[PDB]
């Protein structure tokens, strides 16, 4: 909401180092594991940088300024910064407890900064605003955003709710809530062309796409939102006396990815990123196979609502 000149920026960086700076104390034993903050917000910083440089070396320094998406963006990152400011200072010592609320809402800002990083790096390739070109990857799900939204790139929760649910309806507010969550990754209240890529890749099909989500996302034993390779198999290592025990995630470094890992019949533990098909088909199909029958490990997969 307010122009992204230069002068603005800066007081962004000035906050995000600042956030850098309370990251890199040892002390606070941060697990190397993505996301890496102290990765993630230079590499930010970068990006941010050489679209500067795209629109200085061409004058026009006016466009960006008044262009709404970067407005919103690096507005997010100021929010986010002093988000994260406050955490520590009003957390203190609860910072280097790993086991704390503070401490996980830290791994959140992490996790919404590494995505923030991948949007920007796909609206901005290059430097340049490529936001009105954003080809999305599923045919249905394309023609949905742009017959209700055009060429933009970036929409306002309340508006991708109302267009939604004229063709997928939304039971409640409360569905609607959770929905958010999952679809509005950077936690900035809007829903991002990007974003909405993501979240259809990951639920698609789009013809019940809310049905699928419900089923992947809400109701299902296996959903690990996200997770490490290494955290999929040290939780699924309590079953391998138990073959067809899976659990499913997210990937913070291959956003739109899904992740399965399942136990073998000889007791081992492997893992499989559905390429070509759905997830939804990909847990239907391996259940029906008998590679995914326990989900975290419990007797039955959940029915299909
Ligand atoms: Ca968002
Ligand atoms: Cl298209
Ligand atoms: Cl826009
Ligand atoms: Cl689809």
């Amino acid at each position: 909401q307010a122009a992204a000149d230069r002068r603005t920026v800066e007081k962004t960086w000035k906050l995000m180092d600042k956030v850098v700076r309370l990251c890199q104390n040892p002390k606070l034993q941060l697990k190397n594991s993505p996301p890496y903050i102290l990765d993630i917000l230079p590499d930010t910083y970068q990006h941010l940088r050489l679209i500067l440089s795209k629109y200085d070396d061409n004058q026009k320094l006016a466009q960006l300024s008044e262009n709404e998406y970067f407005k919103i963006y690096i507005d997010s990152l100021m929010k986010k910064s002093k988000r994260a400011i406050r955490l520590f200072k009003e957390g203190k010592e609860r910072m280097y407890e790993e086991q704390s609320q503070d401490r996980r809402n830290l791994t959140k800002l992490s996790l919404i900064f590494s995505h923030m990083l991948a949007e920007i790096k796909a609206i901005f390739p290059n430097g340049q605003f490529q936001g009105d070109n954003f080809r999305i990857t599923k045919a249905d799900a394309a023609e949905f955003w742009r017959k209700f939204f055009g060429d933009k790139t970036i929409v306002p929760w309340k508006v991708f709710r109302q267009c939604l649910h004229e063709v997928h309806q939304i039971s409640s507010g409360l569905e609607a809530m959770a929905l958010k969550s999952t679809i509005d990754l950077t936690c900035n209240d809007y829903i991002s062309v990007f974003e909405f890529d993501i979240f259809t890749r990951l639920f698609q099909p789009w013809g019940s796409i809310l049905r699928n989500w419900n089923f992947l996302a809400v109701t299902h034993p296996g959903y690990m939102a996200f997770l490490t390779y290494d955290e999929v198999k040290a939780r699924l290592q309590k079953y391998s006396t138990k073959p067809g025990s899976y659990i499913f995630r997210l990937s913070c470094t291959r956003l739109g990815q899904w992740a399965i890992g399942y136990v073998t019949g000889d007791g081992n533990i492997l893992q499989t990123i559905p390429h070509n098909k759905p997830l939804f088909q990909a847990l239907i199909d391996g259940s029906r196979e008998g590679f995914y029958l326990y989900p975290d490990g419990r007797s039955y997969n959940p029915d299909l609502t």
